[PDB]
């Protein structure tokens, strides 16, 4: 069924599917890096469950798809290879020892609020992704699912993008289907997102004003008490979440300009890239 492609093509008998982290196991790849080919390296392998769809194989092709042609990253999971023939889809990516950063943040949140990180910690890591989001935009990617829970930590304390499946090409957003969108989890969309049937980066800027917030409450939920039924109406009556507890005034700007109801007024990642650089320097 599915076509050659051997530059990522990697053999099946040197990888060793270990425990689970579709689902994604622990693996060791032996020889995937080129410089050091006898090596067992750690890896993450996506694959499918027994209980699939069609969807989820098509899913799973398109995202190992988009992976090939967003390129190389420091600030996103890269693909590392795939094993395509003669068995089960096996989609191999970058293991980042730490998980999602919402864990990550949660279990270095200071007591009584029921490691520790900096102010600039937490500058740090908004600014790693906005660097990660500028190289996607760059790439004609759109994201279409950034949130805390899709971001991972690297043992260096480096954030990595993760979750392809949603990605697209910026000219493959479908005007014409009602279902455009609907997969998208609604307390991270862009309102032009869910009504216009339209995703733009813009789409993806409103997004991470989401990951901020998230970042700088300690991976807290956005729109606290706030059912997701109900949310639709608050947006357009233009509620936005309240400033996190020791947040700069500075950085809820920046998140509330990443809120603007029109695209266009939204910074793009590039700028939000610039006043980040500037506060952490
Ligand atoms: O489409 C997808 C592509 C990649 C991944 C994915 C998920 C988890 C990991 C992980 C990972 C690494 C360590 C953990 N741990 C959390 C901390 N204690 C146990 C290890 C969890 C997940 N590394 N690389 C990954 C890629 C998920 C969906």
């Amino acid at each position: 069924e599915l076509p050659e492609d051997p530059k990522w093509e990697f053999p099946r008998d040197k990888l060793t599917l270990g425990k689970p982290l579709g689902q994604v196991v622990m693996a060791e790849a032996v020889g995937i890096d080129k410089d050091k080919p006898k090596e067992a390296v750690t890896v993450a392998v996506k694959m499918l469950k027994d209980d699939a769809t069609e969807k989820d194989l098509s899913d799973l092709v398109s995202e190992m798809e988009m992976m090939k042609m967003i390129g190389k990253h420091k600030n996103i999971i890269n693909l590392l290879g795939a094993c395509t023939q003669d068995g089960p889809l096996y989609v191999i990516v970058e293991y980042a020892s730490k998980g999602n950063l919402r864990e990550y943040l949660r279990a270095r949140r200071p007591p009584g609020m029921e490691e520790q990180m900096t102010f600039k910690d937490l500058v740090s890591c908004t600014y790693q992704l906005a660097r990660g989001m500028e190289y996607l935009a760059s790439q004609k990617c759109i994201h279409r699912d950034l949130a805390a829970r899709n971001v991972l930590v690297t043992e260096n304390n480096v954030m990595k993008i993760a979750d392809f499946g949603l990605a697209r090409d910026i000219n493959n957003i479908d005007y014409y289907k009602k279902t455009t969108n609907g997969r998208l989890p609604v307390k991270w969309m862009a309102p032009e997102a869910l009504f216009d049937r339209v995703y733009t980066h813009q789409s993806d800027v409103w997004s991470f004003g989401v990951l901020m917030w998230e970042i700088f409450t300690l991976g807290g939920s956005p729109y606290p008490g706030i059912p997701v039924e109900e949310l639709f109406k608050l947006l357009k009556e233009g509620h936005r979440m309240d400033k996190p507890a020791n947040c700069t005034n500075e950085l809820y700007m920046m998140m509330r300009d990443c809120w603007h109801a029109v695209p266009s007024q939204r910074p793009t990642f590039k700028q939000l890239v610039e006043d980040l650089d500037r506060i952490l320097t």
